[PDB]
């Protein structure tokens, strides 16, 4: 399944968080879709904040980087994990 289509936009506290705890596990795209059992079209439009994130998907997405996908806590850890940064948004 094509995907990709980056070029300088914003990106949601949750779609960077998701690339970040992807990254943090050299996690694809492909392999975050496979493991919350959606499509990668979803996850591409999940990053820059442009698919509807629904709090069953969420908690599915919280599992696969082993980090909050909700709250100003995202990037927190779910029970035992690593540290990570933080930062605001904007509007």
């Amino acid at each position: 399944g094509s995907s990709g289509s980056s070029g300088d936009r914003v990106t949601l506290e949750v779609g960077k968080v998701i690339q970040q705890g992807r990254q943090s596990k050299g996690l694809t795209q492909k392999d975050l879709a496979t493991k919350i059992n959606e499509k990668p079209q979803v996850i591409a439009d999940y990053e820059s904040g442009r698919a509807i994130p629904n709090n069953q998907v969420l908690g599915k997405i919280e599992r696969a980087i082993g980090l909050k996908l909700r709250g100003k806590d995202i990037g927190k850890p779910i029970e035992k994990g690593p540290r990570a940064k933080s930062g605001p948004s904007s509007g």
